[PDB]
């Protein structure tokens, strides 16, 4: 005959719940709730925020929905017909997560000898073939056909050592300082990820408008996690049943006004605020009204899969400061996470920080199906046929204090099914010279692995403008570019790339055979 003890008594009464209708089991569970107010791991994507993001996605609100693309205009990247790192032969690769070489303070796409430079993950569809390649075009050239491939940064290789996403900026001497994810799969095929850096020197043959990779120097591991702020591989190994995600990837370089250099990356929380059964009882993870939190608590407890996911979810967007050894960096300081999602999601990807005026904007991509709340993300699949989103936050300070945009953190939401040609992911905001209140959203279009059909390859999406509002909101704009345009200027807009959600329109968001096809 247990009795409610402490703050939870007040919670139950506030919620209009009849205390005598509670079982002993329910009372015992309620008595385990910890009402501590102390935030342990930065700004949180709470259970309520997640529910709101999913709900907003289902609403397909023009403010946040990814614009429809003209499906008939989407092509595989010509520069993706290229030597493959794992075969040494010319093959038709697909291309996904990509990033421009950009100025570290402003994020502006860098002009290197009249060229723009982009590094991206490419490989053969349905092969474990994860390596990074250098692509280049004349600076400001909007023609997707003009991009060329300088080849894989690290030359030929195998799945034992992979390269996943990062960022890149120029050194004073004209070399590229590349930040990337080195992945070692030698321990029972696990994706053992580490933040790495290398210096890339280029050869330019002016008359052939041809760039090649000349030297790759100083390749080394920068950060693997500290164990307190961020989970280490050894920590992950200790407890993994198969249900725990590994993350130490997607490093985004940014410099502050004083020239200090930071990497903002995807990880998981360490012992500062670790995953586990205890997370279900931390009231601060819920983030709704007390009454809604109470409903959520019982929902998690009553659903075995949700409960399991809640125990393992601890995605974080971390930050470290580097020392001043630009070409051979070491870690100078490890900070608490900027954002974390204990209890809520075990995957938040591709973080991107842009300084606009005197404020820092942090965006990240996520697939809501990696969230703990199955009921919420399953509903997004039912409504739209996909569950992708971009989330966003703003701070007056680079290393802490982030506030969610559009209340919940929602910024972009999926608008077409995941297996359509015009599905997108890996949103990456790029600042726009001469427009300090807008960002150009780049992404890849078509999901990997021929899910949209044989020959339909992941390729660079048409880019679109996002309006940033000083009142901590954002608005998708009806302004779109050619595929693979990283630089918004006065020749960038191409309204022909815009689509409509109509079966038989020439600019349909669906290719023939997709409208009404199973997801
Ligand atoms: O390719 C690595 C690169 O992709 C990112 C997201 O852009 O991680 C994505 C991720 O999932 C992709 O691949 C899985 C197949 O297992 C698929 O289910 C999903 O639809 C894809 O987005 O890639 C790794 C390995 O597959 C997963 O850990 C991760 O979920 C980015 O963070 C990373 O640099
Ligand atoms: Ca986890």
């Amino acid at each position: 005959k247990a009795e409610l003890k402490g703050q939870v008594k007040d919670i139950v009464e506030e919620s209009g719940v009849d205390t005598s209708k509670l079982t002993n089991d329910q009372i015992n569970e309620l008595n385990k709730i910890n009402f501590s107010k102390e935030a342990k791991s930065g700004t949180q994507l709470t259970y309520n925020d997640f529910k709101k993001i999913a709900k907003t996605l289902i609403e397909q609100d023009a403010r946040y929905a990814i614009p429809f693309f003209n499906a008939s205009k989407i092509k595989n990247m010509p520069a993706a017909k290229t030597l493959d790192a794992q075969s040494g032969k010319v093959e038709d690769l697909e291309i996904w997560d990509s990033w421009p070489v950009q100025d570290a303070k402003t994020g502006y796409v860098s002009n290197w000898n009249g060229y723009q430079l982009v590094i991206g993950m490419m490989g053969v569809p349905n092969v474990n073939d994860n390596h990074i390649y250098l692509l280049y075009n004349k600076y400001g050239d909007n023609d997707f056909n003009h991009w060329k491939n300088a080849g894989p940064i690290f030359g030929l290789g195998t799945p034992v050592i992979q390269q996943w996403s990062g960022s890149a900026t120029l050194n004073k001497d004209g070399s590229i300082q590349l930040y990337y994810t080195k992945v070692d799969t030698s321990d029972n095929n696990t994706n053992h990820q580490k933040l790495a850096s290398a210096t890339v020197y280029l050869n330019l043959e002016k008359d052939q408008d041809k760039i090649s990779i000349a030297h790759v120097d100083n390749d080394h591991i920068v950060f693997e996690g500290d164990g307190y702020h961020y989970q280490t591989y050894d920590q992950w190994k200790e407890t993994n049943k198969g249900a725990d995600n590994i993350a130490m990837r997607d490093a985004h370089v940014i410099d502050d006004d004083n020239g200090n250099r930071y990497l903002v990356f995807e990880a998981s929380t360490g012992t500062e605020n670790y995953q586990g059964d205890d997370q279900i009882y931390q009231w601060l993870n819920y983030g709704g009204t007390n009454k809604d939190n109470l409903g959520d608590f019982f929902q998690i407890l009553s659903n075995s899969d949700i409960k399991d996911r809640a125990k393992w979810s601890n995605a974080a967007i971390g930050i470290i400061k580097l020392n001043d050894d630009v070409k051979n960096p070491s870690v100078a300081k490890v900070y608490s996470p900027l954002i974390s999602a204990p209890m809520v999601s075990d995957e938040i990807e591709r973080p991107d920080v842009v300084k606009l005026g005197n404020k820092y904007y942090l965006f990240a991509a996520t697939r809501l199906n990696r969230g703990s709340n199955d009921d919420a993300w399953m509903a997004t699949n039912k409504a739209v046929g996909d569950n992708v989103a971009m989330i966003g936050y703003v701070s007056d300070n680079l290393t802490h204090g982030y506030v969610p945009l559009n209340e919940s953190g929602v910024v972009l939401t999926a608008s077409v099914p995941a297996n359509w040609r015009t599905a997108t992911y890996s949103y990456y905001a790029v600042p726009v010279e001469g427009r300090d209140d807008q960002l150009l959203i780049t992404s890849y279009i078509t999901n990997r692995g021929e899910v949209a059909g044989k020959g339909m390859h992941a390729t660079w999406a048409p880019s679109f403008l996002l309006q940033i509002n000083p009142d901590n909101t954002t608005t998708v704009l009806a302004k779109m570019t050619n595929q693979g345009d990283w630089i918004w200027d006065d020749s960038s807009e191409n309204p022909d790339m815009m689509g409509v959600l109509e079966k038989d329109a020439p600019n349909s968001a669906a290719l023939p055979g997709e409208w009404g096809k199973p997801v």
